[PDB]
RNA sequence: GGGCGAGGGUCUCCUCUGAGUGAUUGACUACCCGUCAGCGGGGGUCUUUCAUUUGGGGGCUCGUGCCC
């Protein structure tokens, strides 16, 4: 057997233009769900993230 | 079979382009300003040329010279 995949993820080969995006992905981390400005891996401010809820 | 030196593929880490802006130019010209009312200047737009932007490291693997 040879399962006919290989598993590739791409987004290397000699440039980082617009060629592994799509509106629907985030420039930061090529991930797709969300957009930079929103990036689960990239720092947030003005001092900290900005949350909508809370509980005691 | 292993090490050392170089490179390719692949993954990974540093990961942020989401169809911008300015100047040159022929024509047309919303709009504004001055006109002997003939036009003239600024402004708008399509064409146009130029500037602004394209890297690196590490693992694994393939490969090769030398060494063991
Ligand atoms: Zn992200």
């Amino acid at each position: 057997a040879t399962v006919v995949s290989g598993q590739k993820q791409d987004r290397q080969g000699g440039e980082r233009r617009r060629s592994q995006l799509d509106r629907d992905q985030c420039a930061y981390c090529k991930e797709k769900g969300h957009w930079a400005k929103d990036c689960p891996k990239k720092p947030r401010g003005p001092r900290g993230p900005r949350p909508q809820t809370s509980l005691l």
